């Protein structure tokens, strides 16, 4: 098992640790944690290519969609959700990112948005890069777990 941690933070109150954990090489990705700051609804949840606005990690040139759609970024985990007191908890399984091999999410940017992810069902363009998701508000780099 090889596992991984990515510490959010921004310019305003968001903040969170999120973990990674992947059993087999090529098995799923357990990611869990929780998001505090947030205000009530949902908040798109995505690895960005960033590793040094830049868009979702995408190395096989697909366009943008929902986790279980068959078109999809790696980068593309969907929402998560907040509650009243803006605290998301966060618990996917996820068999299209990974954390070893050639397009390893390691070094990438984990990233959470102002507003939710549109799953690519939106009505423009945009939704088929971005979910329609807005600006970030808060990130972090995916890191392997010291
Ligand atoms: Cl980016
Ligand atoms: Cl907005
Ligand atoms: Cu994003
Ligand atoms: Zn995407």
């Amino acid at each position: 098992a090889t596992k991984a941690v990515a510490v959010l933070k921004g310019d305003g109150p968001v903040q969170g640790i999120i973990n990674f954990e992947q059993k087999e090489s090529n098995g799923p990705v357990k990611v869990w944690g929780s998001i505090k700051g947030l205000t009530e609804g949902l908040f798109g949840f995505h690895v960005h290519e960033e590793e040094d606005a830049g868009p979702h990690f995408n190395p096989l040139s697909r366009k943008h969609g929902g986790p279980k759609d068959e078109e999809r970024h790696v980068g593309d985990l969907g929402n998560v959700t907040a509650d009243k007191d803006g605290v998301a908890d966060v618990s996917i399984e996820d068999s299209v990112i990974s954390l070893s091999g050639d397009h390893a999410i390691i070094g990438r940017t984990l990233v959470v948005h102002e507003k939710a992810d549109d799953l690519g069902k939106g009505g423009n363009e945009e939704s088929t890069k971005t979910g329609n998701a807005g600006s970030r508000l808060a990130c972090g780099v995916i890191g392997i777990a010291q």
